[PDB]
Order: structure tokens, then C-alpha cells, then sequence
């Protein structure tokens, strides 16, 4: 608990959430359930529901800790974004390692079908794919791209709509974090024609794990995006180096000020826990206390 909710104070502009990637191993220890109750209103799995974690053997499925976090979401009502359904890094070997793009077609359609349905109206939004681009807009080399081209991501979207009508379906990458930046132009250019031909994307997530600094170019990139007939923009998966309190002040205001982003979700609590720890790009300490830049945005929020 850092006294002062950010989640609460955001919905009381407007926004759905300020929430964070968490999981069982993170809920079972320490301050993180506690604070995700006083504090926040929204989790992503962190890991738990990837495809590697799943399914790392053909067949053999690994719900558990997926099943978990969705039932520490629920009795504690805060809203999941389901992560992630196609994407190119933690994807189990079998996965990879087929050759014909029919056998990948149903493979795809049969694993989205599968995961979204398990959790069937729990989940508000899924990361249906993550990561898809390079940083100059074409689309990324993976499995994916190579067997199907950019066919998979409407065999994804469908197929994900069909195992839950009432889902926001989102896109999510990294690097749209300044307007006009190469993979800006190619992601808003590819998810036009995608929704102009029927494919259900409802969401753009824009990942925003930046430097320094990075926070100027977070307003014009989300206004960008925001041109995209979508319904929806998020930041997915925050962290900043050094957490300035600048930056991430910059952050929040630049969401306040595009009416299509619903929320923020940081990626992950203590700078302890960080996937980027040696740059301590969190919100609270290694002791679980708020930083300054926590402490910022509930000052600006206030
Ligand atoms: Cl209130
Ligand atoms: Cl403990
Ligand atoms: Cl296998
Ligand atoms: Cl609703």
C-alpha cells in the first residue's frame, strides 16, 4: 500500500485502470497482492498465460497458474488483459518448428480458440498478437510472418472473437513511442487495412518500456495511433530507466489526454522483480515503498 490509490485517482478521471503484470509466485510473497488491491485495479499475467508456459509439450497443457491469477482478478475485482497469444519469442519448440502453413493455420485457430475460451467473459481484453513489426513498419521474421505472411494475425483476431464476442481484441508492441516512428507508420498502415477488410481489432497497446527522456514522444505517438479506427489504446507494459519522475509523469498525462487510451499497466511492481532490474524502472523500491514517481502521479492526479 503507498497511501494515495493511483488506480482509484485515474478512475476518477476517467480512465478504466492503473494496473500491473503480476503472478502466483509474485502474490504468494511480500507486499505485491496488498498493493495491487489498495493501489491498482487491473493485472496482466506476466508470464503465465504464453504460449510456452501453456503448452511447452504438444498436448500437454499447464493451466494452473493462468487459472490462479484469473481467480486472484476476480475475487478481488480487478479487471485481466490476457497475455499473449501469438508471439514470436517464448513459443514452444513445436510451434516453431513447423513447416506448412495449413498445419500452422490450424495450429493457431486451435490455440486461440482454446485459451480465450477457457476464460470466456473473465478476461476484458487479450494481447491477441504481441510484437509483430520491425522497427521500420514491414512485419517481423517468425514462424508467423514466414509460413503465412500477414494472414495469421487475421486467423488470430477471428478466431479470438469467435471464442468471446464481448473481448477487446488488442495489437501490442514496443517502440511506439514516438510519432512518425517507422514502426508507428507500418503498424497504424497494417491495422487500417486490417480492420477495413473485417479482421476484429479493437485495441492498440503500446508497450512503452522506455529510456530516459522517452516520455516527450509519448503524447504524439498515442495521438497517432488514436487516428487508428480502433477503439482502444493502452500503455501495456510501462517501465522507464532510472524512473524520472518527469517521464512518467509525462506518461499518465499523455494517456488524461487521449480519450481512446483506457488505462496504464506497469510491468511489474518492485524494481526488484523488474525484467529490466539493474535499470530500477518501477514504481516501488525494493523495500515495497512508492518512489518519486509514484508519488508524482498522485500528485497529478490529485
Ligand atoms: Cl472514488
Ligand atoms: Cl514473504
Ligand atoms: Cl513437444
Ligand atoms: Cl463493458
Amino acid at each position: 500500500q503507498a497511501s494515495q490509490s493511483i488506480d482509484q485517482l485515474i478512475k476518477r478521471k476517467g480512465k478504466l485502470y492503473f494496473g500491473t503484470a503480476t503472478d502466483r509466485g509474485l502474490l504468494q510473497r511480500e507486499k505485491n497482492a496488498a498493493i495491487i488491491q489498495a493501489d491498482l485495479g487491473q493485472v496482466t499475467p506476466e508470464n503465465s498465460m504464453k504460449w510456452q508456459s501453456l503448452e511447452n509439450n504438444q498436448g500437454q497443457l499447464n493451466w494452473g497458474d493462468a487459472d490462479y491469477l484469473v481467480n486472484f482478478a476476480q475475487q478481488n475485482g480487478k479487471s485481466i488483459r490476457g497475455h499473449t497469444l501469438i508471439w514470436h519469442s517464448q513459443l514452444p519448440a513445436w510451434v516453431n518448428n513447423i513447416n506448412n502453413a495449413d498445419t500452422l493455420r490450424q495450429v493457431i485457430r486451435t490455440h486461440v480458440s482454446t485459451v480465450v475460451g477457457r476464460y470466456k467473459g473473465k478476461i476484458r481484453a487479450w494481447d491477441v498478437v504481441n510484437e509483430i513489426f520491425n522497427e521500420d513498419g514491414t512485419l517481423r521474421s517468425s514462424v508467423f510472418s514466414r509460413l503465412l505472411g500477414e494472414e495469421f494475425v487475421s486467423i488470430a483476431f477471428r478466431a479470438a472473437r469467435d471464442a468471446d464476442p464481448s473481448a477487446r481484441l488488442y495489437i501490442n508492441d514496443y517502440n511506439l513511442d514516438r510519432a512518425n516512428y517507422g514502426k508507428v507508420n507500418g503498424l497504424k498502415t497494417y491495422v487500417s487495412k486490417w480492420i477495413s477488410q473485417g479482421v476484429p481489432i479493437d485495441g492498440i497497446g503500446s508497450q512503452s518500456h522506455l529510456s530516459g527522456g522517452g516520455g516527450s514522444g509519448t503524447l504524439g505517438a498515442l495521438q497517432q495511433l488514436a487516428t487508428v479506427p480502433v477503439t482502444e489504446l493502452a500503455i501495456t507494459e510501462l517501465d522507464i530507466q532510472g524512473a524520472p519522475t518527469t517521464d512518467y509523469t509525462q506518461v499518465v498525462q499523455a494517456c488524461l489526454s487521449v480519450s481512446k487510451c483506457v488505462g496504464i499497466t506497469v510491468w511489474g511492481i518492485s524494481d526488484k522483480d523488474s525484467w529490466r532490474a539493474s535499470t530500477n524502472p518501477l514504481l516501488f523500491d525494493a523495500n515495497f515503498n512508492p518512489k518519486p514517481a509514484y508519488n508524482s502521479i498522485v500528485g497529478i492526479l490529485q
